[PDB]
């Protein structure tokens, strides 16, 4: 048969390619805009930010805006991989606990707009817990715009133990932006969000002892790193490395009352069965970009650790590229003998119409 598509929409980053490959073929920005051709998408309507209105169609992980995503998916199958999406089955990925209704309306636009001879939408938290070798564990998957513990038990997400903590990646970005600024140094323009940006991922990590690692930071320079700007000048960056993504731990860093990632983890497997719980701790597994921090691992266990029974067996995984861990369940989960009856065939729909989503999802 032909080649299926893996097709990841982030609050931030939209992910693309091929199932039966170990990485997406295209990665571009989840923006869309139009004047203030005849609309733009990705670094290119980045780079006219003055002269266009631009809009984020991803909010939180929710398609907030569905022309704006017509358009991304356009983008993506058109510019991007170049292919005919009435010419290949495509495997679209919605965050927790997404409205039954945005479920329906990806499946109407698919089979209506581009055509597709067959889709599918898949839970991305659950698309991770595949991509780890696993079909029980909860996920902590943590993005740019939106962060959710999921628990899962034999392939299935438990939607009443399912949080949301919305504390991701951008919270982050500007958190370090204004840590910096407050430093000495300038970031406030969109263009140098844009640099913070880097930075952070270059730079930062999690302290596993907050206190002191800033008690180093203050009587020493060991955790001290340089980053060079684009026009040369080298700017040092000390506590600012693990004070920013210290915030997932403590909201209330940004004002937050949320509490953090290690007790919002703990929160969702306590609204789970008892029964289960023990292969949720044995099976925590990261998920996202916000999770690519050098140090959280061991961090989430000591803090878990802490919160649950001190005869409780815990155990954190990591995968190397977690970054994109989502995808490559997905590019896993289309390449099975047994998903191949999943897919909502052209047929399936023009018969039981966009409903049909319940159905054979989920
Ligand atoms: N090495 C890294 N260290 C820290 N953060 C990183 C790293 N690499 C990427 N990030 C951050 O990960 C975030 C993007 O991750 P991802 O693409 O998984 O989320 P998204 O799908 O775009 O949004 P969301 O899933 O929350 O709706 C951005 O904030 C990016 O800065
Ligand atoms: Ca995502
Ligand atoms: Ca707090």
């Amino acid at each position: 048969e032909v080649a299926a598509l893996v097709v990841d929409n982030g609050s931030g980053m939209c992910k693309a390619g091929f199932a039966g490959d170990d990485a997406p073929r295209a990665v571009f920005p989840s923006i869309v805009g139009r004047p203030r051709k005849d609309s733009y998408v990705g670094d290119e309507a980045q780079s006219k930010r003055g002269i266009l209105t631009l809009k984020y169609p991803i909010e939180h992980g929710i398609v907030t805006n569905w022309d704006d995503m017509e358009k991304i998916w356009h983008h993506t199958f058109y510019n991007e991989l170049r292919v005919a999406p009435e010419e290949h089955p495509v495997l679209l990925t919605e965050a927790p606990l997404n409205p039954k209704a945005n479920r329906e309306k990806m499946t109407q636009i698919m089979f209506e707009t581009f055509n597709t001879p067959a889709m599918y939408v898949a839970i991305q938290a659950v698309l991770s817990l595949y991509a780890s070798g696993r079909t029980t564990g909860i996920v902590l998957d943590s993005g740019d715009g939106v962060s959710h513990t999921v628990p899962i038990y034999e392939g299935y997400a438990l939607p009443h133990a399912i949080l949301r903590l919305d504390l991701a990646g951008r919270d982050l970005t500007d958190y370090l932006m204004k840590i910096l600024t407050e430093r000495g140094y300038s970031f406030t323009t969109t263009e140098e969000r844009e640099i913070v940006r880097d930075i952070k991922e270059k730079l930062c990590y999690v302290a596993l002892d907050f206190e002191q690692e800033m008690a180093t930071a203050a009587s020493s320079s060991s955790l001290e790193k340089s980053y060079e700007l684009k026009d040369g000048q080298v700017i040092t960056i000390g506590n600012e490395r693990f004070r920013c993504p210290e915030a997932l731990f403590q909201p209330s860093f940004l004002g937050m009352e949320a509490c953090g990632i290690h007790e919002t983890t703990y929160n969702s497997i306590m609204k789970c069965d008892v029964d289960i719980r023990k292969d949720l701790y044995a099976n925590t597994v990261l998920s996202g970009g916000t999770t690519m921090y050098p140090g959280i691992a061991d961090r989430m266990q000591k803090e878990i650790t802490a919160l649950a029974p001190s005869t409780m067996k815990i155990k954190i995984i990591a995968p190397p590229e977690r970054k994109y861990s989502v995808w490559i369940g997905g590019s896993i989960l289309a390449s099975l003998s047994t998903f191949q009856q999943m897919w909502i065939s052209k047929q399936e729909y023009d018969e039981s119409g966009p409903s049909i989503v319940h159905r054979k999802c989920f």
